[PDB]
Parts: structure tokens; sequence; C-alpha cells
């Protein structure tokens, strides 16, 4: 009945190759998400510049005069969009974490002691291109990204100022 | 004849210490391969810069003006080479997975909605330094690396655009 | 005299619960050792940075300006030290493999076609903070770790370049 | 920033203060090093003292 001991070793192996893997489709997502974060970053400039020139954020890419929603893109990026200076990009719809598939988070800068502070966080939009305060246009959170599937920092709401 | 039961336990041990180890020379390879992936990454910059400055990729390291094939190297890297902006490095010829011994995969960026998208995948080369489209110069697949012995992502062909 | 057959089964059990366990205090060691390997890894950065900034490795943690010998530590780590850019940590002195108890191995990077190549291997030290070549300061091999009690790779001597 | 062959050279480093607004030489007003930042927790370069000139 070392066989048991064997079948034990079998048994413990039996229930050892199942459900012993947390959150990795969760984890890949973050980077897979974060890949999307990497792109619209540059848009912030003319967005600022537009705000810099004018004092008002650009209502969008085109207000800024820059690459629109369906513009600048690639892997994990099926849109890149500005909203009254609030910039946003979307996850791809495949080869992703099945979860984060096609998700976004906005990028909104509200004026500081310094110039302004952006925010890597939830899909939101600025009340006006003129304003700095932005609105949590949540898109029923689909594009919104799990703060879990987000890293610790990039967990911002429109409220972020 | 617990002896049988014994010799059984022997027998099951008999055919238990043979062929019960899949794919690990396969697995080490991936990292051993992936080690090689880690290096030519930096070359992408001047490659881009060359493409950035010019609008044309650098025909190679030297076109870019950067570390040639037999340049930047070390463990698991017995070459690091650019091909019309398409960059490639080779596995070592020892202390490796006997399989992946001396193998490569190219690195080719083709222009995006964004700037451009590289590709970790098979040894290939760009049609022209001017171009973005690259050619699956396969080297009879020796340097080409097993998509199995590659991780899931780094499975790209010249076609990757 | 099935009793013999019994006492046989007894007898074969008699000399079956003794000396039939190789090298496991040897094996735990490796990981128990390798635990120590896990830590000083981060030190390599400023070490590099010091070498990166200066062109010379940091004579130590303090030359680099980083966590000294008795600094960064924990389980299986009763020291973590840099030596002219050559970094080293020691095994604990208890709850270990009684063998590997309080043992080390250095970490020395010598300049490449690429930048440089480190080495997980024996306690050694770099001739100069300026240099790359390192000296097999062996400490009478106590801190030096059994290549057996080391895994296959992490078997490097100062000579490793 | 303390005046150079060129104009002047700044220094990313420890909380310090210049002896005078007129001067260039600065004083290592250290604030008991709390605000002062660990050269470890600093990168390699930004490791400057008032002495930095």
């Amino acid at each position: 009945f070392t066989l048991i001991e064997l079948m034990i070793v079998i048994a413990i192996v039996g229930i050892l190759a199942a459900v012993a893997l947390p959150a990795y489709q969760d984890y890949t997502a973050r980077a897979q998400v974060s890949e999307a974060i990497l792109l619209a970053e540059g848009q912030k400039s003319a967005v600022t510049e537009y705000y810099l020139n004018h004092g008002e954020w650009p209502g969008d890419n085109s207000s800024a005069g820059v690459a629109t929603s369906a513009d600048i893109k690639g892997k994990y990026v099926q849109s890149v969009t500005v909203a009254n200076g609030v910039i946003t990009a979307q996850m791809a719809s495949s080869n992703v974490n099945n979860e984060i598939k096609s998700k976004k988070l906005s990028l909104w800068a509200k004026r500081q002691n310094g110039s302004v502070k952006w925010f890597c966080g939830q899909p939101v939009t600025r009340t006006t291109a003129t304003a700095t305060d932005v609105a949590a246009a949540n898109g029923k959170t689909d594009d919104k990204i799990n703060t879990k599937h987000l890293p610790s920092t990039c967990r911002d709401d429109s409220s972020a100022s």
C-alpha cells in the first residue's frame, strides 16, 4: 500500500495540476493594457500645446490637429483619442487577456501649482476643451480597465485633478 | 508474493525513471533563446533613428553606424545584425539546448497608424533599407527558431507588418 | 518458513529504510543557496551605473553608494556585498543545509561586445573598481559554494569574463 | 550653479543653499538629512553636495 503512498503522490499530483494558477490572464492584461498606455502619451504635447497656446485643451485630436481615434495605433491599440485634452486609447479585441479585450482609460491633466497634472486612469472626458476638470464618461466600464488588471498607479478617475 | 507487490513497486519504479520528462531541453531553449532576444533590442533605436532621420531603415548596423553582426554579443549570442532596419541575433553554439544551438530571429518594424511596429520573430530581412516590408530570408530555418522553442508571442514572420 | 519469506520481506524492509536517500540535504541547499542568489541581483544596477557613469565599477556598495554587506538581507542571506563591482552574498548560518551554512558566491561583469557579462559564481573580487577582470578571492572556499550544491549554470570563477 | 569657464554649473544634489544670492558657493543646509535624499535612493549622478561647484 505504498501504492496508496504512490497513489497519494498520484492523488496529490491529481489535484495539483488544476486551479493552482491565479491571475496570470489578469497579469498579462496589465502589460497588454499598459502597452496601450504607451502610445497616446505623445499626444499630450499638442494637447498641452493647444492648452498652452490657447489656455484651452483641444476638444480632441482634431481640435489639437493630431492623430485621431482610429489614428495612431498598433498592437493592443484599436483607438487613440483625445477628449477636451483628455486622451484615451483602447485595447485590441483579440490575442489579449480575453478580459481586458477592447478596453480604455483616459488621460486628463488639470492645472497645478505647476502647470498641470495628467492622470493615467479610467476612460473619462473633460467637461470642456476650455476646462481642466473632466467627466467620468465611463462607457459602462467595458473600456474602463480593472484597477486589478491595472497596475497600482494607473488607477485614476475623471475626479483626478 | 508481496515480493511481486514489491517487484511491482520496483516495476512501476522500473518504468518510472525513463521518458517521464517532456520538453525541458525544449523549455530552457526558449529562455536560452530569449536571452539572445534581450540584446539587439537597443539597436532598434538608431535603426529607428536612421529611419527616423532619413525615412529609410538602416541597411544594417553600419548603415545605422552601430554594432555589427559580430558586434554586441555574449552568452547565447554569437551574432547581432540589422537588415534594412531588420535586426537579428544568433544563438550560441554550445551550452545551449542542443536543438536551438546557433539560431536566430529577426526584428522588423513596419510603419503604423503610430510610428511603426517591430516583430520578435523569424530571421527575415527588409526588402530595402528604404522600405518597411521585410523578406523571410529563412536561412533554411536553422537560425529560425521553433515557435515551440519560442514563446507564444515571439512567433513572427517577415510578413509581420 | 514463509516466516523467512516474511522475515525476508522484513529483512528487505530491514535494509530499505536506511541510506536510500541521496543528496537531498544537497538539493535543498541549491535553492537555499539560490535564495541568496536572488537578492544582490538588484545591486548590479548602480554597480553598472557606477561603471556606467564612471567607466569603473564601484569598489563596493558604498563606492556605488548602495546597501552594504550587512545591508540588504533576510533568509539565507547574512551578507550582501560588492567588490569593485563584483557583488556577493552569504548563506545564513542555520536552518540551512548544514553544509552550505554561511556560504557565498560573487557576481562579476566583464565588458563585452555588448556591455558586459556578469557571472553567478564563486566568491571572487574585481582587481580594481576600474577594471573588469576579477580575482578569485576564495575565502578558503567556505563561502564558496559546491558546484554540486550549486545548479549547473551558477558555477563561475573570477576567471569568468 | 557655480560659475564656470562657461557660465555656471548647477548640481542635482542634497538640499543646500547658497551663501549669498550674490555668491555662487552654496552651503550644505542639510535639514538633518530628512529632506536630503539617499544617494542610494538617488541615482548615481544626482549625488551632489553644496560643495559641488
